[PDB]
RNA sequence: GGCGCGGCUUCGGCCGCGCC
């Protein structure tokens, strides 16, 4: 829409002299500019009486809107003709012919995947310009290497048939699991294998330009000392064993109701453990399931209170703990209950003196206060962005802001005017000249007590610099040596590919059975089964539909051609085990699950197999024929 | 349901972000 920066300028060159290069450039400095006036020249260079043909390949859905959007808008005095195909651009829409009756098409890659797959689109020729954004993705399984597989088995194979030029956009090329400078430039000439490029744009000649519209804050790591005695996590994780020992009262198998795996009191973990369990058992069986919701609700407020006490200040956990025992005694309030709120009654006074003791202060509060003085002296002026964990570490470092005489100059608040000068949040949900990471996950400081998540931090660093010093290196070779080198790692990787086919599986035609993971019953038998399109495995017969139960799903999902409508789980008493969907097929209602929701057991034997995809079972696959 | 990419892994997986 604007008057075109000096760097955009310099940056289109490569591709408007109609070279295959990948533009890597810093995120927000208006690369996809770059890319319609690439698309633009693409589309005038053709005499009267040709026309080109542009693909843009977006890796995610908003990226597919907001470009569908901006090609659109751009292009309307051109008269060129834009669309776009999704994954709900679907699908009695015939995609060839779309592609036949447009100037510039944005696809999601998986959609150009399937298509070539199907043969539907016979060959990329019909493209003559391919843009990919999010260009770095171009490796190993990924759509964006799909599509790039078969431009290569068109290039080398020698079946020509002009191939399109391709384009692509990062902000980081990256270098992947490098150590040394030269495994970093291996892994930058195998990118640009994979897109076949032959040029890395980058801003050269504008630096110095560029460098006023980008926001590169300078990155501080400071290691905090973490609290050197703690016995308030020694009370509350007692409290915790506890209640865990009361919930597995009424829940025996309570250990493997979750796919989790050794959880950990004060952790993220297991609060994802508390997730899974409460989506286990749903509110007869209602009763077990609610009292379960209660214990689980009340090790959940446990977990957050540690992590409180963690990266605040005790005061602060047993306050959390403290009002939300008064909400469960002001709106409860039967047997369970007054149990649990009796239970942190009985310690609730040791936990009150612990808090209050000077020994049990938080030494990493006071590095970030010092932070901030320092910061605040230098610019008084200084807007503050502050990241912390948890919802609860939001309330906690504003009150200890708040309360703090040494803080008397920060007016605080969480996600202006008169007074809002720092802003404490979880998500980002620019114009803050501090950013703050206080254990999380223009200035920039990192707090952590974690070593381990500085120590990444520096191989990050250190990966950037490798990365660029070899971009760099890349671009003083001559083009013509670079294309061959790049000509010869396409061959290896091509033999690679084509030598490591599967083969086919041959499978074992013997009937196995199917029991429920969970509590073991029969479920069905592998002689029922029937593939649907490659890929989805559903049950034949009526006696199989009286060992599920069907339960509304929370998001229906339209995939590919099927119609997600339903959750289906295990008919038993008290299972209830997550076993697939039930889905609304072309006409058909029916049932799809999945194999890890099942334990195989061969007939004769009795042993049993498990397995976690239907890629790795291999039995005799039946093709599902409708009429039966 | 399935696929892809990441982070951890007791290599049994677990989790996160996406896509069809
Ligand atoms: N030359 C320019 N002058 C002013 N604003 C621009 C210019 N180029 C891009 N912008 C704006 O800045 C934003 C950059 O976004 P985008 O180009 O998608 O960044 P990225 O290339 O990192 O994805 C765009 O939304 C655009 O509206
Ligand atoms: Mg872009
Ligand atoms: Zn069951």
């Amino acid at each position: 829409p604007f008057k075109p920066r000096n760097y955009q300028l310099e940056l289109a060159l490569p591709a408007m002299k109609g070279k295959n290069t990948i533009i890597c450039a810093p995120t927000g400095c208006g690369k996809t500019f770059v890319s319609l006036l690439i698309c633009e020249h693409h589309l005038k260079k053709f005499p009267q009486g040709q026309k080109g043909k542009v693909v843009f390949f977006a890796n995610q859905i908003p990226v597919y809107e907001q470009n569908k959007s901006v090609f659109s808008k751009y292009f309307e005095r051109h008269g060129y003709r834009v669309t776009g195909i999704s994954g709900a651009t679907a699908e009695n829409v015939p995609v060839e012919q779309i592609v036949e009756n447009n100037d510039i098409i944005i696809l999601t890659p998986q959609i150009l995947v399937n298509n070539l797959k199907k043969g539907t689109i016979p060959s990329l020729s019909i493209f003559t310009l391919m843009i990919f954004d999010e260009c770095h993705n171009t490796s190993k399984q990924h759509p964006y290497n799909m599509i790039m597989f078969n431009y290569l088995d068109q290039k080398l194979g020698g079946s020509s048939g002009p191939l399109p030029q391709v384009i692509g956009l990062t902000a980081s090329v990256g270098v992947g699991d490098a150590k040394n400078t030269d495994e970093a430039l291996d892994y930058i000439c195998k990118l640009c294998a994979s897109l076949d490029a032959s040029v890395i744009a980058t801003v050269k000649h504008n630096l110095e330009e560029l460098e006023q519209v980008v926001y590169k804050p300078q990155k501080f790591f400071r290691k905090v000392e973490s609290r050197i005695s703690d016995k308030f996590k020694y009370i509350i994780a007692q409290l915790m064993r506890d209640t865990e020992s009361l919930a597995k009262r009424i829940c025996k198998d309570l250990e493997n109701l979750s796919q989790i795996q050794n959880r950990e009191f004060g952790t993220q973990k297991y609060e994802q453990w508390i997730v899974t369990v409460q989506k286990a058992c749903m509110v007869e069986e209602s009763r077990i399931c609610k009292a379960l919701f209660l214990y689980t609700s009340h090790l959940r407020k446990y977990n957050d209170a540690l992590i409180i006490s963690e990266h605040a200040r005790m005061k602060d956990a047993l306050d959390y703990l403290k009002d939300f025992f008064s909400n469960v005694r002001a709106a409860g309030f039967d047997e369970i209950e007054q149990d649990l709120t009796q239970r942190f009654e009985e310690k609730l006074q040791e936990l009150e003196s612990v808090s209050r003791d000077p020994s049990n202060e938080n030494p990493k509060l006071e590095d970030l206060c010092f932070i901030l003085q320092e910061e605040y002296h230098l610019n008084p002026e200084t807007i503050t962005i502050l990241f912390v964990k948890t919802r609860a570490l939001v309330d906690a470092l504003k009150n200890w802001i708040e309360g703090n005489p040494k803080l008397s100059f920060l007016k605080p608040g969480i996600l202006g005017d008169h007074n809002i000068l720092i802003a404490t949040s979880v998500a980002d949900e620019a114009q803050c000249n501090l950013v703050i990471l206080y254990e999380y996950v223009s200035k920039c400081f990192l707090l952590t007590s974690n070593a381990g998540v500085i120590e990444k931090e520096q191989i990050n660093m250190y990966k950037e610099k490798m990365m660029n010093d070899s971009i760099l290196r890349l671009q003083t070779w001559d083009e013509a040596v670079f294309r061959e080198k790049i000509l010869h790692i396409q061959t290896h990787e091509k033999f690679i590919r084509d030598s490591q086919e599967k083969p086919k599986p041959v499978p074992d035609k013997e009937n196995k059975k199917l029991l429920c993971r969970k509590c073991k019953a029969l479920a069905c038998y592998t002689a029922d089964v029937r593939v649907i399109e490659d890929c989805h495995y559903t049950v034949l017969g009526d006696a199989f539909k009286e060992c599920f139960v069907s339960r509304p799903h929370p998001k229906p999902k339209q995939f590919s051609s099927f119609e997600k409508r339903a959750k289906i789980f295990c008919a038993r008493q008290n299972c209830s085990h997550d076993w697939g969907i039930h889905v609304k097929y072309k006409t058909f209602e029916i049932p799809v699950i999945k194999i890890e929701s099942f334990v195989v057991e061969d007939i004769a034997t009795g042993v049993q197999t498990l397995y976690s995809k239907w890629k790795d079972f291999h039995f005799e696959k039946i093709p599902f024929d409708p009429a039966e």
